[PDB]
């Protein structure tokens, strides 16, 4: 039996990795992800210059998941590039970097710097088009003309296969429109579905007060809230973008959810809120739980069921 | 304490009503809603001609809520108009009708027929701009040009105060753009936030099959999944549309969720999934639970705390 995944020119020991933003901001974070049983890892969504992010409190754990408005705290693109070029142990597992420049001009500058490091080390880019927690910066993926510009300019500047972190869509017409844009960019080799369900609001009934400080309490939702949305997006793009991979992100707490993501079409499975809750030991648990389901169903590889969800 | 709501010249006993679609399709359904302890009720979103809706199975109750793709099964506009004109007991409570024509032309033809009945009986219109379960009909509310056309044509054709059932938004820019359109239409006196989180996907791990038949398993999500989204939408439009009321819909199972909706800005509070699960006896419980919270907090009326959620 094998959890192995062969994509983007690498063997991954298993399909599991962190969701961008979780356990991946500092060198220590990235060390712990590398030492974990995860198949891969991804660096915190970064900007050209460092950021400290939004004021506190900006994260609140919930019974059904999480709400956050972190505000893209990151050590700046040079930190993550240097991590990728010098620090990361590629013999352990491949490395992704998430990049979230807050303009096309910023993104172009950042990805340009990545080119030599991708060529030398094999570092993979996930372009973030969906951060919902930066004041005054709308989610790029909800504007298809803006999305087209980003993909055009990053395709030109970077010139190598890369992936995109998409916001969740909730409308068939939007799946169609998103896919039409994505399918015009052959360098987009993977689509990560999904980022947080944006701009939710949690209120404490006792003190009648919102639970996070930024944006009048409005924050991105993760965890159990998002699983059906995440599965839908995965499957919608799996079908609409057959020349691309899909990575699943959203609501994974166990082997069962991972199994569903993969059945829906996911090549890799990212873990955010649950990883925030449980720490990197979760990857060992997820590997075991997924294998148990496969054992019970008589599956020996992921390929026996990836993208084989049945309809009526 | 008093649960009363006084809007559009009517006295409502309490803020509670069914969400459009739940317990409101047939005469018997509407009788049961009228006989319940609810403050009001709304008829099933109707079309000019009857519809049988989508094939089966099209509804699935979930641990955390519901997924459906009913497909606007309805007895046609004449049935609901005739209910509103002849059958409904207005001494029990006021009546809303939801209308969901699948074209602006259809919606116009429908609302014109309602005009005499509103004038005579006080029947209130909720225009549905958000149904996510009709194949080939995207949610109007996610296209601001189309939304503007509907509001223009319905305002002109109906010529009386009405409300709109909006899809959930997940982006600050969309709140702004939606509000800008709504604020150009003075006859829009209330905004119901929110309709289902559109186009989620639930998969059964045992048989590796989606749980509903229409649209390859894609259906609207209700229940615990939607509470933070609903609260966010309620509060965003409460602040952006001061000339209008906001009605809350989404994730209400208890007086506590009702209290949060009202604290966020809601005038009426609609109950979908929980009502589908428990039956109309739920309304007796919700009144009791909200009364308890107000008593504990020393709130004499809903007006003392409506829209007074605290931020940091
Ligand atoms: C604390 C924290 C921080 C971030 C996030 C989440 C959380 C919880 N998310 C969203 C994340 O990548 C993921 O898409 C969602 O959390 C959904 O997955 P889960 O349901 O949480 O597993 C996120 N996404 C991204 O692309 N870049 C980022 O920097 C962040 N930051
Ligand atoms: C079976 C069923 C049928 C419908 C719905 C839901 C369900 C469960 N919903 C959506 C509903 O009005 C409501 O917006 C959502 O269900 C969210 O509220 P809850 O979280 O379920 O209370 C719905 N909404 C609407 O405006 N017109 C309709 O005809 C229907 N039909
Ligand atoms: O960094 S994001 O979570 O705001
Ligand atoms: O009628 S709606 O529930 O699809």
């Amino acid at each position: 039996m094998s959890l192995k995944v062969n994509i983007l020119g690498h063997e991954f020991s298993n399909p599991f990795m962190n969701a961008a933003g979780v356990l991946c901001t500092t060198e220590e974070d990235l060390r712990r992800m590398t030492e974990s049983e995860s198949g891969s890892l991804i660096g915190k969504s970064c900007t050209l210059a460092p950021r400290t992010g939004n004021p506190e409190p900006r994260y609140f754990g919930l019974p059904l998941g999480s709400i956050n408005s972190m505000g893209l705290p990151n050590l700046g693109v040079d930190f993550y590039l240097s991590y990728a070029a010098q620090t990361h142990d590629y013999s352990r597992k491949p490395l992704f970097l998430s990049m979230s420049g807050l303009s096309v001009e910023e993104s172009v500058e950042m990805v340009k710097k990545l080119v030599p490091i991708t060529k030398e080390k094999g570092t993979i880019l996930e372009l973030n088009l969906s951060c919902p927690n930066v004041p005054g910066k709308p989610q790029v993926g909800y504007d298809f003309d803006t999305t087209r510009t980003y993909l055009q300019k990053v395709s030109e500047a970077y010139g190598l296969p890369f992936g995109v972190k998409m916001p969740p869509y909730f409308d068939i017409a939007h799946f169609d429109m998103a896919a039409a844009v994505l399918n015009d960019f052959p360098l987009v080799k993977f689509i990560t579905c999904v980022n947080s369900i944006g701009n939710g609001l949690v209120i404490d009934p006792a003190n009648e007060t919102v639970v996070i400080k930024p944006k009048q309490g409005f924050g991105g939702l993760g965890g159990k809230y998002v699983l059906p949305t995440a599965l839908a997006n995965v499957n919608a793009f799996f079908r609409r973008c057959p020349d691309k991979l899909v990575f699943g992100c959203g609501g994974v707490y166990s082997g069962e959810e991972a199994f569903l993501h993969i059945l829906a079409g996911a090549s890799m499975v990212q873990v955010g809120t649950a990883l925030h809750d449980e720490g990197p030991i979760i990857f060992a648990r997820l590997n075991k739980e997924l294998q148990e389901i496969m054992t019970n169903k008589g599956y020996k590889t992921l390929d026996e069921f990836r993208g084989r969800v049945k309809t009526m």
